């Protein structure tokens, strides 16, 4: 079927309260979509809103039922996700204020 779930938005501005409600934050590149899901290349796993795993895949996917992003091929992202890629949150990385590099731990 269709999840709300699977429907990331795009953050303008990344902020504490948007961290602390995912499990993980990662610098991430889409590499490439299938059918539903964006193919990703993770490069790190920032430390907040707690310490990252030791261990995490390399790869992953996002799925998107809505389409409320439209992420491009080859692009880094800051990607914030509850457990199994759901309620995320999207921003790109290039466009990263400091009072963001510090929130992430950059």
């Amino acid at each position: 079927g269709s999840h709300m779930e699977y429907c990331p938005k795009m953050l303008s501005e990344i902020r504490q309260e948007d961290i602390n409600d995912v499990e993980t934050v990662a610098y991430v590149t889409v590499t490439g979509k299938t059918a539903r899901s964006y193919n990703l290349q993770y490069w790190r796993l920032y430390d907040v809103p707690k310490t990252a795993p030791s261990q995490w895949p390399s790869f992953g996917t996002l799925r998107d039922d809505c389409g409320n992003i439209q992420l491009t091929a080859d692009t880094d992202y800051v990607l914030g996700c509850k457990s199994g890629n759901q309620d995320c949150f999207v921003k790109l990385h290039d466009g990263l204020s400091q009072k963001e590099k510090d929130l992430l731990k950059e």
